[PDB]
């Protein structure tokens, strides 16, 4: 119950990296790709003392094993707790998402028995129940690294 | 052993999350910046059925909470699960690095109310024990992230 947990999620390519960054940039400790499972491990080194941390952010996608696209455990065991994190969840438009994966020339995750742009379709409807759970919703379509950085300021500050 | 190790550590700015996206592009699970206290946690997590993980890469560097430059304590607990971690160690010119953190506009780890060369120089410092026992160390002053991504293939593919 002493420690501020903020989780990121939301579409791949939307800027969920940048903006964990942003977040370490604002003296936050970010951790990228926790399982689920492990929240409650991690919650528990935050409050030991002599390896606390008041203020967490961690990064958890369809990348990360279990999650399923539901946080109703992770938001259950982090109550047990005192603990009740901010979701925040990047998305962006289609044609900003492709643009950026042909800028970057990486894979979606979704990607292989599908194309791109079957990726990104099916990764929307993977989160679209944990999106309308989510205390902040930062569109980046039109947005640069520095408005992202103003927007995270802003909900952070 | 049951799951293969890489722990991806070195200086802030020559590409450690960088290397680790190569990773990841190659099919390995990323966890950026986990305390060393909770790396056993996450090789017990992915030995497990149902949550089975065969290539762990971990990215622990100063920013890491306990992290004091050594990996001793990782490598004695890796070894009570017949792991033995391959270490890759990022590096870059002080050139470079400084570049980097001109172009991308944020603050050193290490930097505090010091200068970026400051924070540097003092990252050199207490890293240049651990980066002895690197398995590979990456040089990145004069890579185009397109040449990482081939370096780390050559490595690892
Ligand atoms: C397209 C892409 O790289 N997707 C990957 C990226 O997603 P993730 O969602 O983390 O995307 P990033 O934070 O890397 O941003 C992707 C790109 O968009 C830009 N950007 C971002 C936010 C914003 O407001 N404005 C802006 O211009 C970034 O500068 C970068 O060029 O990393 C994940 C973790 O490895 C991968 O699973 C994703 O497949
Ligand atoms: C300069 C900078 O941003 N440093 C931060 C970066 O370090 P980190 O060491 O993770 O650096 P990144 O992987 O973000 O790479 C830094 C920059 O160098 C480029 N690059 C990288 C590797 C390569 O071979 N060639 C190349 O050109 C990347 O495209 C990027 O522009 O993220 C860490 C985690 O938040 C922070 O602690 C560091 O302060």
């Amino acid at each position: 119950g002493g420690i501020d947990v903020v989780l990121v999620t939301g579409l791949s390519g939307a800027g969920r990296g940048t903006a964990a960054k942003v977040l370490e940039d604002l003296g936050w400790y970010v951790a990228d790709n926790l399982p689920p499972q492990l929240i409650t491990r991690m919650v528990d080194f935050g409050l030991a003392a002599g390896s606390r941390i008041t203020q967490l952010a961690v990064v958890m996608d369809v990348r990360s094993r279990g999650f399923t696209g539901d946080l109703d455990s992770v938001r259950n065991e982090l109550a047990t707790r005192a603990i009740t994190p901010r979701v925040v969840f990047m998305e962006a438009s289609d044609d900003t998402l492709v643009r950026r994966y042909e800028q970057n020339r990486r894979s979606h995750p979704l990607q292989g028995e599908q194309t791109l742009a079957e990726g990104i379709a099916a990764e929307r409807r993977m989160l679209a129940p944990v999106r309308a759970t989510a205390d902040l919703i930062i569109d980046t379509s039109t947005l640069s690294v520095g408005g992202l950085r103003d927007s995270i300021e802003r909900a952070f500050g």
